[PDB]
């Protein structure tokens, strides 16, 4: 008695997820006002999602400025009140989720001027 089994499976639609938009900057005096420069090293395989580390900019109310570096590492300053730019360096302890971030480095330089947060290549 020949007999075979046959086999057989499905997939899985996945979604693209999107956006947002918001923003919070104000220019104060006040000694709350905190400032650390950034620098991040990262994996080899994808750049960092301005896309999330805007909305989290956005949200939290940080000013300053991000780009990429030819270095690799994705570098910047943060500005704003102190547990702000502390939301800030936990998010920048994740990273981008598909960005293998290597090693964090932060700098303890003082207020700057704003200019722009963008992974410029």
């Amino acid at each position: 008695m020949a007999h075979h089994h046959h086999h057989h499976m499905g997939t899985l639609e996945a979604q693209t997820q999107g956006p947002g938009s918001m923003q919070g900057s104000m220019p104060s005096s006040s000694e709350d006002v905190t400032t650390l420069c950034y620098r991040v090293t990262g994996k080899v395989q994808g750049v960092f999602f301005r896309k999330y580390t805007k909305k989290e900019a956005d949200a939290l109310s940080l000013v300053g400025y991000v780009t990429n570096n030819e270095d690799g590492s994705v570098s910047g300053v943060v500005q704003g009140p102190k547990e702000q730019v502390d939301a800030f360096v936990k998010y920048l302890h994740k990273g981008s989720p598909k960005s293998v971030v290597k090693k964090v480095s932060i700098h303890a330089s003082s207020r700057v001027d704003a200019d722009g947060f963008e992974i410029r290549r």
